[PDB]
């Protein structure tokens, strides 16, 4: 700062530090990176074991989660909305996006075997963040017998729940229960984590196996619903798209995503985001990736594997050829409508330039520039062979 | 302890001015903004004192303004940039009354007089943080009369310079020629070593009221009607609002009020806001409150009282408790319309949680995670007793 | 000073260039935005001076752009994400003909007001005889700006030797196009062009900079016959579309947003005056807004007083000289020269000026006993100082 985004560098990033739980584990990103702190968000991702509840919290930010893996519950809880009755469950499978404001409170629980992995970009820079540029999350029940590792100055003592930061008679006369009982919800020393095993069952809701001034818009969508596809191209692969055309929540959030799924040799044209950050996490496979900065260097050029993250400022143009046999991963976009421009292909920036600044630009010949300009016929995917 | 950690509050007090400039009839304290927990809101906030027929002369600031009539009465006046005009004739000029919450945008000018014998006190907020603010991080003033002698004491490149009101500080020639005046009447708008200050006496007859694209819509309302309240249990107190429904004019300060009256043992069930730095100032009375971290740490326990504010960030959960009498407070929230989340009542979040999730989340029982959803029917405000 | 009091000044400078980067065929003159005046307003600001058969060659920016032509008469051309192809091109001697189908390219003139969003891609031609003068600002504050705190091109085609100069630590680096930074490899592959050819594209070592000599037949309009076709462009020397013509006197007109729609997104806002010698415009100031001022053509006397009270600028200001007036700084200026001609650019969409003096003063809007208490001065020369000057934002004086 005040210079954050001046990278000279970007690397493939992986978790920094690990909240382990007793049925699962919190991974947490380091917003500290440049490379983060120039996109303005940090990022986690839940992984979550069989018979295994993340226990409700919320944030400070806007969130936009995306459930890699597997499959299960969610619940939300706002103010005001329509309360065994509860506000309302839902059932997450992999490919949805899950829209959250800032102050909501989630859980998510998972019944199968295959762990439920929920990975997430939290909006550090969004104005709807009214206090600081570190991810805080607030816990109604987990105990964090590890603290705030993620956010420096914390010196190494643990995070307990809100309830535990009041007083335990002042909670008995709130909840009008037991001085005994109030202390049980400051879960003090317990060594659970925020993501517990659930005894017995969860009769949260039944599966039926017979089958602002919106409080009643809907959260979720998904993503790997090719039927709902920016484009598809069945051979190279879909890319999807999440607006605030898609989800008017958005427009209140500034934020947006992206799913791509491609497979070997296919070539995401090279772009740019014109009005948005991007963090790019890969869900399966791997693809060979460059990309340019303001500078026109090289900032980066290897694989990106799964579990990986690369973050694309705003103007920063990426170059993707997928490498396995396919290739998916997921865009987190700080614009709810985030647009691309592509510099190859029949709607570049080039192809919209006139022949003749193109060879007077390059120093090439008339016939070249026409090439350049009108070869690639695709508009974002595209062949290729190498490397 | 300070940027872009500017949230990582250990503590909270309960803050009294730290400057005071003295003037002729009447003082205007200014709380320091450089406070951990003022500059972790982002809000500056300052209160006027006018004495029996003083006024407050015009000023206008960089930064959207929400005020509120604490005690007193008076008339006040706002100019808004080339209005209405209603042998003199000038713009609306309004009475106040203690409850009366004023908004003013930035760039507006207004003044206040004491017409009653009683002082009038004036007590509000400054968005430091907001966008409408093209400045500072700073409260900064700009006086169309008023000459102050102790000048910028709040901001902290001041040096003792003395700050004189914009008229001093063109020449007094071209101050003539634009007025079109003589340059002996120009030099005298200068006020040069006038040092009344901005809070002047007037002298003798003071008979006023005689003759986005909003000129027109309402930028006052009064709080202390107990029957256009949120909740009124007459057995325990009111709680009013002031919503960007109530004052449409507020959607574009972002800035929401909330005024509250409970008597002895009273209590203000556990709240955070969702979406809102606040600030809340005792206007009468006393009462006993706890303040809760993200790291679920208590960073306020004790006693705050008449005069004095109590920064709450967003997140942060608050449990009030009045002690004395009668117990009057006011919060200030950064947002057009504060979003409130309960941790207990018939609201609470925990009421929109599945009672597995309470069960296995806080380690008790059914009959006992059934009581922690439903034992409490009240809303918001409850008395201070458990079983 | 400095964040968080970056609006601590206690005098303001007519500003000019800090660096230049000399292109073949012009120059690009960028104005210091580390500079104290410069940083409150939060804004950067450049001036492109266009040589003749001379191509300003395409780069988009992270933040809004809101240009204006100041001198000269030239072509435009816009690229934005995904839209048709409105213009087409003759082809000369036609074998295998094709014509070229590209975006509008647009014919400006001296007063012409561009505005560009965050990721257009615009570049610039002087057709005409004389030098082309180009001058825009960059909003760095704005929250479209997902990047930084200095105004970053993004350069398509040109090469610039000497590097991003307007930023602190790049130490001497070259500044290639975004072309340069893929491997040749790579953009064949994606142009589906041959490998010999993607290395030409990447103009590594070109010595040209980014405003180049055209060579030849720049026939680029042969004969002319949710918003993606809203109007972008405006002419502010067309006093038909002004808030105030006094013609003894002058104009001054304006671009809130209620004229060009796509502002309400920039948020940005211009102002552009014309007065003779002599005339005055009231002290002001902006309600809601940074400004950033920029003299076209003469001379004229300004104060800028702070919250203060203090005089923080108090002389003389003249042809290319900028000067930065921040949110609730009240301004007079005086025309010095014959006549007297700048341009505002605004940080709000929409801005709004408050007088101090004349018809719609903030003090008109005072009852007398205010104004009489408060400079302690005679009912009668309060009568006086609220109502002497009719006139509302232009006058005569001496």
């Amino acid at each position: 700062f005040p210079n954050e985004c001046q990278l000279d560098q970007l690397n493939a990033l992986e978790p920094s530090h690990v909240l382990k739980a007793e049925a699962g584990r919190i991974e947490v990103w380091d917003h500290h990176a440049p490379q983060l702190r120039c996109s303005g968000v940090s990022f986690v991702r839940y992984i979550i074991e069989s018979k295994g509840l993340y226990l409700p919290s919320f944030f400070s930010t806007a969130k936009l989660s995306f459930v890699a893996k597997g499959e299960g519950l969610m619940g939300r809880v706002v103010p005001g909305c329509a309360e065994d009755m509860h506000q309302k469950v839902e059932h997450i499978r992999t490919g949805d996006t899950i829209a959250t404001h800032p102050g909501v409170a989630q859980w998510f629980y998972n019944d199968g075997n295959q762990p439920l992995v929920i990975v997430s970009v939290l909006d550090l820079a969004s104005h709807q963040n009214q206090l600081d540029r570190n991810p805080r999350p607030f816990y109604l029940a987990g105990n964090n017998p590890q603290g705030q590792v993620w956010i420096e100055g914390r010196e190494q003592q643990p995070q307990k729940n809100i309830l535990n930061g009041f007083t335990p008679e002042v909670l008995a006369k709130a909840f009008k229960i037991d001085v005994r009982t109030a202390q049980q919800l400051q879960n003090q020393q317990d060594n659970r984590g925020n993501i517990i095993r659930v005894q017995g069952p969860f009769s949260v809701i039944r599966p039926p196996l017979r089958s602002e001034t919106i409080c009643s818009a809907r959260c979720t969508d998904n993503l790997d619903d090719p039927s709902n596809a920016d484009v598809y191209k069945p051979q190279l692969g879909y890319i999807s798209t999440l607006n605030s055309y898609d989800l008017p929540i958005l427009r209140f959030l500034r934020l947006s995503a992206l799913r791509g799924s491609i497979r070997q040799n296919a070539m995401v044209l090279p772009q740019w985001n014109a009005n948005a950050n991007a963090v790019l996490y890969v869900t399966d496979g791997e693809a060979h990736v460059q990309v340019v900065n303001d500078n026109g260097d090289r900032v980066f050029d290897g694989q990106v594997s799964q579990g990986q993250l690369l973050s694309i400022p705003q103007g920063f143009s990426v170059v993707k050829r997928a490498t396995s046999e396919q290739f998916r991963w997921i865009e987190f976009k700080t614009n709810a409508n985030a647009q691309i421009n592509t510099l190859a292909g029949r709607t570049s920036v080039l192809r919209g330039l006139p022949l003749e600044v193109i060879s007077n630009g390059y120093q090439i010949s008339l016939e070249e520039a026409r090439r350049v300009k009108f070869n690639t016929i695709e508009t974002t995917l595209t062949h290729s062979s190498g490397p």
